[PDB]
């Protein structure tokens, strides 16, 4: 009985699958799409919901038509639903296609406080999503940051009732960042950052400075700033003496730096996931989170790039076993990347592991006993994806007679396209999914999902470190799937 084995495989619809003027257009064309997905087998799909759309009126100002139609159409096709909470802008991240801000209200008071952005050591403000440091800052016409995701999320769930109710609706991922992603922009392909650069911290906003020095102070270094030794985007590591092999990302000053920085990610996602929690309380969902997967860099000492994106993993320091941590409480999942990527498809120069970071990221969840699933990063069609992702998906191969002892919870492919849907590429994906069921026909009841507890107690930083060392090395994976797409 291979039952235990079977991954669910979710799609990405279009970035656009609702326009850029919050109408669902494309209603006709998307539904002929889902007809293939239904013939592969495919459990469902994955939506961003775009705060720009939703809200872009004013305060309060929910518009949810468009959604609701689309949710309608996922729900006559017999599919499931993940929905993210979309609080970011689409446009300026790799693979974008389309362009939705943040709401212009919100942009405005950007206007007399631009400190409300995201902001690097050039002055340069990221206007696709809200510092952290703005959180709990009463500065949106009365309300924080924090209470405006919170309220959507509540229109969210009133509007969206019947969907849930239905069974439709069965995740919610809660965007925390840029690209939806809980990090940094340190890496912003369209204003002076290209692959494989070290990126840049972002942390020069007027409520992170004032945050940095209180936490400075706190330890008797109130004379404390952030690192000026630390280069520019486009540098490698060795152009800096911060991020250099021996370099003062070592030092007792880079060490505290570096855990302020990644902490306040940490706090933001703990923050935004308990009031996402107690939206969401007695639904049968679960609430994930999404990790950028920052691959390039990871084989050098100071693991540069995921450093500044947030990520504070170094050799011996366990940067994802913390967040994994943060999440326990909560009972949320890890939605991770590069499920599909080899290390000997990427360049030398790079620095990439890809393969190794999935392992660590899997293996972190899995240590904190939680749901992890993940997604591709990039565009791919051809069997030798599939059976990476197949690889990652069962890590341990088939238990012929039970669960295996660790597999994904889920798979989600970026994204469904035309392109997807035809010919080949159809093959090799319907193909996939066979695989990743086990080969077994879809099964509309797998995974079951409990009416969700309320989080458990807050637990502090420091607790939350206790995950970063001792590192513990990763479980084993295969080389190769057991079941590959042939
Ligand atoms: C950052 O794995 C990358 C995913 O980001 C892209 O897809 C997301 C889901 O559709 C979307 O929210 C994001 O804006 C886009 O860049």
């Amino acid at each position: 009985n291979v039952k235990g084995n079977y991954v669910q495989v979710y799609v990405m619809l279009p970035l656009d699958a609702v326009s850029v003027n919050n109408r669902f257009e494309k209603g006709d064309e998307l539904r002929a799409q889902l007809r293939k997905l239904v013939e592969a087998g495919v459990d469902g799909v994955m939506v961003d919901v775009w705060w720009g759309l939703v809200e872009g009126k004013g305060p309060k100002a929910y518009d949810w038509s468009a959604y609701k139609q689309l949710f309608e159409l996922v729900q006559k096709a017999g599919l499931k639903l993940q929905a993210i909470m979309s609080f970011h802008q689409c446009g300026g991240n790799v693979g974008d296609a389309v362009n939705i801000p943040i709401p212009q209200w919100v942009r405005d008071v950007g206007t007399r406080d631009p400190d409300i952005f995201y902001t690097d050591g050039h002055g340069t403000r990221n206007i696709e999503y809200l510092t952290l440091g703005v959180d709990n800052q009463p500065l949106f016409h009365g309300r924080s940051a924090v209470q405006m995701y919170a309220d959507y999320m509540t229109s969210f769930r009133e509007n969206m009732k019947e969907f849930l109710d239905a069974g439709v609706i069965v995740d919610i991922e809660v965007g925390l960042g840029p690209a939806g992603e809980m990090r940094y922009p340190s890496y912003p392909q369209s204003h002076g950052w290209s692959f494989p650069g070290i990126g840049e911290f972002i942390c020069y906003d007027k409520y992170l400075q004032a945050d940095f020095k209180a936490a400075a102070a706190a330890v008797g270094h109130p004379e404390w700033e952030f690192p000026n030794d630390v280069g520019q985007y486009n540098d490698t590591p060795e152009r800096t003496q911060f991020f250099r092999d021996n370099g003062t990302y070592l030092s007792e000053k880079g060490r505290f730096f570096l855990a302020w920085y990644s902490n306040n990610l940490i706090k933001h996602g703990d923050r935004i996931l308990d009031e996402a929690n107690k939206v969401f309380l007695g639904y049968k969902v679960q609430l994930a989170i999404k990790i950028s997967g920052i691959h390039w860099w990871y084989k050098v000492p100071s693991h540069a790039a995921e450093l500044t994106a947030g990520y504070y993993n170094l050799h011996d320091r366990d940067g994802y076993r913390t967040i994994a941590r943060m999440l326990k409480r909560h009972r949320a999942s890890i939605n991770f990347t590069c499920a599909e990527m080899r290390d000997s498809e990427q360049s030398s120069q790079a620095m990439s592991a890809p393969e190794e970071l999935v392992q660590q990221v899997l293996s972190a969840g899995w240590r904190e006993g939680l749901n992890v699933a993940c997604e591709n990063a990039l565009p791919r069609y051809d069997p030798t994806a599939y059976n990476t992702i197949l690889r990652n998906a069962r890590p341990h191969g088939i238990n012929q007679s039970g669960p295996p002892e660790h597999k994904l919870f889920g798979f989600t492919y970026l994204r469904l396209s035309n392109q997807l849907v035809e010919g080949q590429n159809y093959a090799n994906f319907k193909t996939f999914v066979d695989r990743m069921h086990a080969n077994l026909p879809r099964d509309p009841y797998v995974d079951p999902m409990a009416p969700l507890p309320r989080s458990g107690p807050e637990i502090s930083i420091e607790m939350i470190l206790q995950a970063a060392q001792p590192k513990l090395q990763p479980f084993p994976f295969q080389e190769h799937t057991d079941l590959p797409v042939g």
